[PDB]
């Protein structure tokens, strides 16, 4: 891994692992979202961040997912090296973008791209703020100042609103608990167990006759180490869904996201 | 990773990621078991297995694994390069045994070693089976014919029997059930998953002020992808030991059993 030439984005090669694929032998949705949490990380350590900078840590501020969105073209074969560069972009004072571009190593083809959206909220009360122009001045050194975008297209899906899924579901998986392989090393549910939960209503019908093309998950609340989460899944349509994770009793939403499935 | 010398074992190196750490910053017992079986299907590939040799493959026959046994001395830290050689070795009819070495990449100090026992069952019926010459002779070549054990000591822990866990336990985990995520390439559990199961039944104050150094785990039966587990521990001792138990929720049936040694941090 390395910062590129200009220091305004980051690049690794990772070989895909006997573990990290399912069925057809490529690599999980899960497995691509572990890999740009790395290269993301990679990416800040480089920079002198550990995401938080300078003034984040003294008034207890962190950057947290309100959003991701992931679309493949060719999930990577297991022993296959996939390139992946990663870039931030402020978004005003509104947050920050994480953007990421994979490419077959062998073929320098694009493969698939993912965005996301940070916003910055206090670690202990959890109340959302707009950023600050004192800590704009210490990021903003890290990112292209014009607009790089992995989805430049005016109307694109990944800024498309998620409605909330009404009762009754047509598919749900229930009593979802996150066991120590699920938690960072702050004891937080990891973002990625959010999608393999989304994933766990689709029926084994659809992941056996698809392939996932492309997932949008919003992030409303955390889930946590006690919490159990029902996933909630109807057929909006190639085939669409419209998913919810809520908690088991109060049903208290944690995510809604959308996946679009292509027939192998 | 390649092939030694010799061509008689495997090393293969591994940077510890963001996301297979824990709460102290080191690599989960987990994320070691991940990396074990990722370099013992890279040495299986570099010879040209597939982990079936010919003969196997025509009698619809798979090597499965009867034990684990893990002992980490030190958990290598996020950003740390650690270095596994592997090699298998023949027990004669019983079956075979993979070994593991683990090393500081930067010191070269040994900060890990592992055992498994692998036995070779039908795919389909599930009935265990002798290793029979034809097949001994496929994979001999691939093997010291020399003693080489990770674990050579006289009376040392990978060897010894493991006793039920007696109702009732001291502490348990209900109602686990894998996702896709904990599934291999066949939809198999994966063998790690069962590690994880087993952990979930230890009190989070035994995580939070202990470290694990030694886990032994013997695999009974398989859990299926539409089974729920219930995993049980009971104390069984600066050092803390406990004896461990997966069933499944309903009728209880043993899936596994395995015993764990913590030292104070
Ligand atoms: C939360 C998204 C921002 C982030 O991960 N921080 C970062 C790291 C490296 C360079 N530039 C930036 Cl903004
Ligand atoms: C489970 C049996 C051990 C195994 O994975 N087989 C193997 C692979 C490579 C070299 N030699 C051998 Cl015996």
């Amino acid at each position: 891994g390395s910062l590129t030439e200009d220091g305004l984005s980051y690049k690794e090669k990772f070989v895909v692992r006997s573990y990290e694929v399912g069925s057809n032998k490529t690599a999980t949705v899960e497995t691509i979202a572990n890999l740009l949490q790395e290269v993301g990380c990679n990416h800040a350590q480089s920079v002198g961040f550990s995401a938080t900078t300078t003034t984040m840590r003294k008034l207890h501020l962190i950057w947290v997912t309100a959003r991701m969105h992931i679309e493949i073209y060719k999930y990577p074969a297991w022993g296959d090296v996939v390139e992946i560069e990663t870039w931030c972009q402020s978004e005003g004072r509104i947050g920050t973008r994480r953007d990421w571009i994979l490419k077959d190593s062998v073929t320098g083809e694009v493969t698939g791209r993912a965005t996301s959206k940070w916003v910055m909220m206090n670690q202990d009360t959890r109340r959302l703020q707009k950023v600050s122009d004192d800590v704009r001045d210490e990021y903003l050194v890290f990112c292209p100042q014009e607009p790089r975008l992995a989805f430049p297209e005016e109307n694109n899906r990944s800024l498309k609103k998620i409605p909330k899924l009404e009762d009754p579901a047509q598919y749900s998986m229930i009593g979802l608990k996150p066991r120590r392989a699920d938690l960072d090393m702050n004891q937080h549910v990891n973002n990625v167990t959010y999608i393999g939960w989304v994933l766990e209503s689709i029926p084994q019908e659809i992941v056996d006759t698809h392939e996932l093309q492309v997932i949008t998950l919003d992030y409303r609340r955390e889930c946590q180490q006690d919490d159990v989460v029902d996933s909630l899944t109807t057929t909006t349509s190639d085939s669409q869904f419209l998913h919810l994770l809520r908690l088991s009793g109060d049903g208290q939403e944690i995510n809604r996201g959308t996946t679009l499935w292509r027939k192998k």
